[PDB]
């Protein structure tokens, strides 16, 4: 038996004032022996030595503390075996601490179809910029004609599609969508026009 190959899908995000969040996927080959953990190392782009942040990580994610806002950090993860750590996986580009994580951008071109006397089927596109955190679903609001007071239609939805139901026969409705990531919900999207029943 031998050492594992390198971890996969090494990404970062959730950049705060003094931390960054690393996320990865297991290696393709364990070496013939089950893995024991992961090694997480950092190295500021203007410094020459990798320093070990943590060892024997069992999760597929790690939050690195104690980062100095306005530096740039490299990161690499390896996988642990009965034989010791395997080859390292690197982040794609340095982590820059000045730009914190925020709320996601508004979703894109909202569309509608399948209108009934009671329901409408709405689709939309994911936003371009998630704000530095992965998107955790979407929120759909509807606003009746005789009002400007929006009401959430159901619960968050991970898909970029939702069938709105519970609509009153013959009434006029416009719909808008917000995306959500870790630090909350986007400024709402480009609203639709008012649509009735059939």
């Amino acid at each position: 038996a031998m050492e594992p190959s390198a971890p996969k899908e090494l990404k970062f995000g959730d950049i705060t004032k003094d931390s960054v969040h690393l996320t990865w996927e297991p290696p393709d080959d364990d070496g013939g022996s089950p893995l024991t953990g992961y090694v997480v190392e950092k190295r500021e782009v203007s410094r020459k030595t990798w320093t070990k942040v943590m060892d024997f990580v069992t999760d597929l994610e790690f939050t690195v503390p104690d980062l100095v806002q306005g530096k740039e950090y490299l990161f690499r993860v390896c996988a642990r075996n009965k034989c010791g750590p395997g080859e390292p996986a690197y982040v794609d580009e340095p982590v820059n601490m000045s730009t914190p994580a925020t709320v996601p951008d508004p979703p894109e071109n909202v569309k509608w179809r399948d209108r009934t006397a009671n329901s409408i089927f709405l689709t939309w596109d994911p936003p371009k910029n998630d704000g530095g955190s992965r998107i955790k679903g979407y929120i759909v609001e509807r606003c009746p004609r005789g009002s400007d007071k929006w009401v959430a239609c159901g619960e968050p939805v991970a898909e970029t599609k939702m069938e709105v139901t519970g609509l009153e026969e013959g009434k006029w409705y416009a719909y808008r969508v917000k995306a959500l990531n870790r630090q909350g919900a986007s400024k709402p999207s480009r609203p639709t026009e008012e649509i009735q029943a059939v």
